[PDB]
């Protein structure tokens, strides 16, 4: 048997990158293959996604190429984040709204995955990260793969997905009508959720795989260029006996130790799991650190075409880098997933 | 074979309860079981802690009762978090420098633990969990149960405890000499050690426990009178458009919400993985949560006469009736555990 | 045999949750049983409610779905807790009349009941907790299950809904014409009438069950967001010397605590019976304490849209998350109760 | 097989009548059965008690005779309440701090019991009712008759008899060391502690009684001249729709009617019950309500040697009018109780 995971990051823009990948790697497949109308989503019996990779994993699911997905994203990235409120980001306007605007991020996100599409129509197992606002606790948007799942069964895609790409200060929480709670970034919880898509298959997709284990899974995921996080040696040397405005400018170093930290330690799970039933080979990661001097360039939110070209050219060169030397990852498309069927 | 594992959550002052429930699980043992001289951490294979759990879950894996712990907890208690600083948080303080000191914890630990014991020198295994903040990931502080590990045998367990005690904004980080990197406290990645425990002796404690499964694991995780943070529902029905003055009130609605979920995942995924074997029975977990009025005064680094005797109340009276109750608890202490010998 | 009990608390505006979590239980099972035209009152051999509690029980035992009760509810939280009176608490309104007006409850409960409809009416058993300040007994209002039972045969229903919601300082007492005795609030002797509602199966309701036992009886008590309320331990400890202003501020003190006892003790009465006979399952509480920042806000007479938002989504949370775990939930509604048809 | 139970009320001075009533019993088995020294104790299998109820029950649980505590109650009540208090009862004085002294009664209870005696070391089941004011909850003091729990085995009788008997109104909370909790009077949670005491044996007491049910159980419940409380109808008429001031006089008429009816409902069930058994003889029930103009006199804290006299003799007349008429109250005293031996 074999259980085939695909996991993307949340990278705000850098999900460019990611659907690059994708869209290049379709494209290979269909001259390699001599097939057409191929569909990556085909590929994978599970889907988890997080922030802007949480649309993406939307959009597959529902049953849209990464080609079709990836032209979406370039027309409207500079329509989600406008140079004027790009360049605007003093502490003024941070403590008095949230930069940029949600309804953009509506109109963008309905082009794509739809407006009354619900989880219950879909073909293809989905887990979708968020968290609650209202109650706190982290809240998992997934289709009906455990047949006693009902409370998103009819929750609209566009909420999930506009929830999960709900950034704290980039965007104001998510007010999700069929729940009456706020919702807030899935990345304040889980940005790589390659850990708990692992998970999933071995709780609650217990119905179709019933003999699961980590050893029949393979997980592929795809980064959106992730950049360590740490404070400077500059800072700390000098500054750690200062608060808040020297060391921890405000909220910003506290909150991005936090996510960086957990989002290095569920990949440090997964990575010692692996290790220890000697199938480290399972976990198929592609992901390259951006340079310095890019770094200060391609940003989270970023939509110059300067920037959008990079990110599209990393794609395109690491799903060719990647598909010629990593056999695994030719091993993920070598044949088509069994459709998501709910049980009713 | 069992394998029984000691859970202590982060809370700062809180963890007088923590400690007042041992010491009173200790008396009771005593009586009962007509035995003298009963150390609490001696019935346990590996000891986690966090903060202020983990300053205890050193003094219990050197070999030091939890009443001898508890009775310096209580003396040192007002020197950690003096009144002198606790009533002057105001924020031209806390934007300037961090609030309390690190040199009154420095002497509480020394006087709890030692000041020349070191990782090789403990005859139990125990955890640390800590964040590198010269690096981003988080660092793990453990006894070598692993005979590859050599990195913490020659660290003196009074640089791990001010590790993992060491808050974001409560006290400045701790600088290891040995290792000259910045470390902040353990709960930013994991306030409940409990799942990242049992993951300790599938992988690395395999030298001991050849054939270990979560089947054969039993957990004790003691709370420490958590609190279920959350967004109060006036604040995100009437603010959710403004951005970090009303909602996100500076940092602190951002890691609270983060930490939680956090927290509240690790729990999670700790619950669904025993529910899926039908092994909840084997997780024991000993916590309440505190009403209202009384939250407003048990806080992070309350330690006024009358908070004191709360938390000390509320480990006695816990103590006495999840004992009588939870047969699952009296189960932990049949046996004492074999102390652990490390491999050269 | 098996008889099923459903008891509801008194929480003010906090039944609204009540009510919701009832009605998306009534979605629940219309969309996975594909039925139509479900009634949650229909599935159970009693109904018991207090305050709030008492009027939702009523509307559910006449026949009404637990839906047209949340839509009925929602349009008259405004008008039974007006804004302009719920900010005017002060001290000298308190001192000289009661909080708001009995004439808006009685319109809602008017609406949502009726205003003819008598006990001897009801298809389904009812039983509704009130105190005879006449007298100081405590009168219980109920449909003649008991066939000899000849004293609320010819009082109308809203009556009794007006009697059991008479909180002694948030409304005035209920006088009923047709006894000439004054009434209270239920919840001053049963905010949870759960214990009481199995005594009355096994001693009333012995016609139509002869051979019932607490092993034949499952309840499912639904919570209003029970508060733990406590004295603070920085109040104890400071002003246990002094007297009413200081400690027991005037009777708020007393009352509470005298209430929160009375309600813990009936709660233990009930899970002390059932955990003697091993039949713990046998009691489905679904309930949930509010966090401390939103208890703040959602209190015993908040109609705010914010606070109603909340209390809306947690219900509409809590039903979906309990359905799919307990069984013993599902298992409620897997038959219809037979008719209360009363002897004459 | 035959269990019997004794079960005192909290009445204050009135308990001076409860301890002639059964003083005076003494002397009647002493001159018809022709015998010496001659303890109630020794009859009852169980012993129940609440406020003035709890410190007589602590005094028959240890050993001593009901004449000897009738001796020293009398000296004492002076001093318990001195004629100095009881004639400064104004407004600002109960305003400001609490009525009463808690060392003259703290003195008087150590007359009557000692010192140094603690629960482990009664040979008599004894079950004394309290609420804690600390968590909200009813804590109930109790000898281990159930050997698996150990909470009360280490603390003092007098600790537990100062707890029950703290009036909120009329004495300061008692706070225990052992427990670190403050404790109010027993009489809020359960006055007449008759029903709770037919619970305890037939749940906690399976050691000594495993076939335990209601018909082999026989109460004697001596009242301490209760008076039923009512609203007067002047006032409800008149003052239905004012608030505090002259409905519910500040919290005396609510926490009046709320403790009278729940005194009034657990009396219910223990009747209800027995009637549904048909075992109504099973409760004996020894009291008698206090005429109107004695009535405004003999209040639970009125000292005057005529009111004494007045209690006395009340006690004297009804233990002989009773043992003449009352069969079943005869059939108490025909056989010792079994000494209770804690298991260990
Ligand atoms: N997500 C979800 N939950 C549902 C659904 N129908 C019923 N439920 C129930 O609601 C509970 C809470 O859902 P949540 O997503 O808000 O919280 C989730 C989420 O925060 C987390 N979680 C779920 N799957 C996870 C996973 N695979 N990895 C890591 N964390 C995971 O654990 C919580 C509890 O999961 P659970 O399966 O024990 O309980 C569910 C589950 O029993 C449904 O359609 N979706
Ligand atoms: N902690 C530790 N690591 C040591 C020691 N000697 C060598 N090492 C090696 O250093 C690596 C990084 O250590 P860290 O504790 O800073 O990061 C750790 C810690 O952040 C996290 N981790 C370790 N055990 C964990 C656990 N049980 N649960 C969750 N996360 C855990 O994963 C990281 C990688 O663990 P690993 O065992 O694969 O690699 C170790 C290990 O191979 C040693 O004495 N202690
Ligand atoms: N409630 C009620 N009582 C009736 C009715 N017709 C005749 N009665 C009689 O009037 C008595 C006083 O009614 P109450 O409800 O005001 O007091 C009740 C009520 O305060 C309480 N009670 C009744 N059922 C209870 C129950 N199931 N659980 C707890 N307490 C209960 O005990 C009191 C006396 O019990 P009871 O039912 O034997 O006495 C009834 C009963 O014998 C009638 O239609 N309703
Ligand atoms: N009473 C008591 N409980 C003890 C002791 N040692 C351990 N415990 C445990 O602590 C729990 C709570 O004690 P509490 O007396 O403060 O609350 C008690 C008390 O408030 C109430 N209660 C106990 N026995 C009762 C009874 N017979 N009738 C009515 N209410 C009763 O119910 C609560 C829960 O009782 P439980 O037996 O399930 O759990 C006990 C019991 O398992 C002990 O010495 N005494």
């Amino acid at each position: 048997s074999e259980i085939k995971i695909l996991s993307l990051n949340g990278g705000g823009v850098r999900g460019l990158f990611t659907i690059t990948l994708l869209a290049e790697l379709e494209s290979i497949i269909e001259k390699r293959e001599k097939c057409e109308n191929v569909k990556i989503g085909d590929y994978f019996d599970l889907i988890t996604g997080t922030s802007i990779g949480g649309i993406l994993a939307l959009g597959l699911a529902s049953g849209k190429s990464a080609r079709e997905l990836k032209e979406a994203f370039e027309i409207n990235a500079t329509k989600i984040f406008p140079l004027k409120r790009f360049k605007n980001k003093q502490w003024w306007n941070l403590l008095r709204r949230s930069i940029y605007e949600s309804e953009p991020l509506y109109d963008a996100v309905k082009s794509m995955i739809g407006e009354t599409i619900k989880f219950e129509d879909l073909n293809r197992r989905v887990m979708i990260t968020s968290v609650n606002l209202s109650t706190g606790k982290p809240k998992f948007f997934k289709t009906p793969h455990n047949p006693m799942f009902t409370m998103d069964r009819e929750i609209r895609l566009i909420d999930a997905a506009m929830a999960t790409s709900a950034a704290p200060t980039y965007f104001k929480p998510h007010y999700i009508e069929k729940l009456e709670n706020y919702f807030a970034d899935g990345g304040l919880v889980a940005n790589n959720p390659s850990y708990i898509g692992i998970r999933e298959v071995l709780i609650d997709m217990k119905n179709d795989f019933p003999d699961a284990k980590p050893e029949n899974i393979k997980v592929l995921n795809i980064g959106t260029l992730s950049e360590d996080y740490c404070i400077s040696p500059e800072t700390l040397s000098k500054n750690s006996g200062k608060g808040y405005l020297s060391l921890w400018n405000m909220g910003e170093r506290i909150v991005l130790s936090t996510m960086t930290a957990n989002q290095h330690l569920q990949r440090f799970m997964l990575l010692r799991e692996f290790e220890a039933l000697k199938i480290e080979k399972n976990y198929v990661e592609i992901d390259e650190t951006i340079p310095n001097e890019a770094a200060a360039e391609i940003t989270l939110d970023n939509a110059s075409e300067g920037c959008l070209k990079a990110l599209r050219g990393s794609g395109k060169k690491l799903a060719a880098e990647r598909y010629t030397k990593n056999e695994e990852l030719r091993n993920f498309f070598l044949k088509k997933a069994e459709p998501f069927v709910p049980y009713i």
